């Protein structure tokens, strides 16, 4: 006998660029909590139901692990764009889902029993924008690109360009392109002939990842900035040597000195022989909110005796109301379902001179 806890996530698509690290980190949790004896004993089971790349997708995923899995909660979905749309299907059904790295704002807003782990784009994006001006304090024109169709990239620019004007910089074009696009080269010259000190990126991986690199081939040397969708080693393969350089703020940082992250960390770096990905330790605390609030519950009112619907509902109450030393840091919610988050950071590609390699460097 075992607790079911769903786990909707892109494993397929170029999504899965993203979701993939998520999934890592998911089994890596299920693993630590079930050596530890699961809830007061009995294990989870995190049941996978492939979202793909669209919201359509993510909805049969949601529905399938509601209905035919009978689910506790989910940990999902990989991408805002499909949080908005999917989302509201969990909170009709009063199924408590818990985001792990979505960041667009208003997802919490969505309703009682969507929450999420990650820290919105208002708190991220700024300090990539202040980590750049302190490498270059001489930046003064900045070029933006965003994907127009995808909903956190939308959110993220017009953070990005809200803290572009508050620093005193002059927006010289926004450029919008699609996820689904991997030629850039007209959007690029544009900016390129603006004479850019500056260009930020929001869209996701294999997008950013060919704009990031035909802007260099194009002859930009000035700095990049990308955003949360191309914060992933995926992104090497793509722009290769040319990745070099590019800015991306963090909500995780391999080097904090929590317990858990020690273990997370080490059990990580064993198996995959490098850092821990940002998105692998959102999804490592996703699963981790699941399983202590679980535990919680079941010690003031027995799990297995409790019905579904009464279950999810007591779970959703109970998860608001915890702290967690995550992997993340110590972090606990506010009462609409947002995160509570104290550290950020600032990590660099560094890519090998032959491009077939890198690392992110996380800046002191
Ligand atoms: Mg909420």
């Amino acid at each position: 006998n075992t607790i079911p806890i769903g786990i909707a996530l892109a494993q397929t698509s170029n999504v899965a660029l993203l979701g993939q690290e998520q999934v890592a980190g998911a089994k890596i949790a299920e693993k630590y909590f079930n050596d530890k004896g699961g809830v007061n004993g009995t294990p989870i089971k995190l049941i996978f139901q492939d979202t793909a790349g669209d919201e359509a997708g993510t909805i049969n995923a949601f529905q399938t692990l509601i209905n035919k899995d009978k689910v506790v909660g989910i940990v999902g979905p990989t991408l805002s764009q499909q949080a908005f749309s999917a989302n509201p299907i969990a909170e009709r059904a009063k199924v408590p889902v818990v985001g792990p790295s979505n960041t667009a704002k208003g997802i919490p807003e969505i309703g009682d029993y969507v929450a999420r782990v990650s820290a919105p784009v208002s708190v991220v994006a700024p300090n990539s924008v202040k980590a750049a001006l302190k490498q270059n304090p001489n930046i003064k024109k900045v070029a933006v690109f965003f994907a127009q169709n995808d909903a956190f990239s939308k959110s993220e620019t017009e953070i990005f360009q809200q803290t572009v004007k508050d620093q005193g910089l002059e927006l010289v074009t926004v450029q919008k392109f699609q996820t689904t696009d991997t030629d850039f080269q007209s959007q690029a010259t544009n900016a390129i002939n603006l004479k850019p000190d500056l260009v930020i990126i929001s869209g996701l991986a294999a997008d950013g990842g060919n704009l990031v690199r035909q802007l260099r081939e194009l002859g930009y040397q000035g700095a990049i900035i990308g955003g949360d969708g191309l914060n992933t080693s995926n992104v090497f393969a793509v722009c290769k040597a040319l990745c070099d350089g590019v800015l991306i703020a963090q909500a995780y940082s391999p080097e904090y000195t929590g317990e858990i992250n020690k273990a997370f960390r080490q059990a990580y770096v064993d198996q995959y022989k490098k850092e821990p990905p940002q998105f692998s330790a959102q999804a490592f605390a996703a699963v981790q909110v699941y399983v202590e609030s679980l535990k919680a519950l079941d010690t003031k009112n027995k799990v297995s005796k409790i019905q579904l619907p009464e279950l999810r509902t007591e779970l959703n109450k109970q998860l608001l109301t915890g702290k967690y030393n995550t992997p993340l840091g110590e972090i606990s919610f506010t009462p609409i379902g947002e995160v509570v988050q104290k550290d950020f950071y600032v990590a660099q590609i560094k890519m090998e001179k032959d491009g077939s390699q890198g690392k992110f460097t996380f800046l002191k």
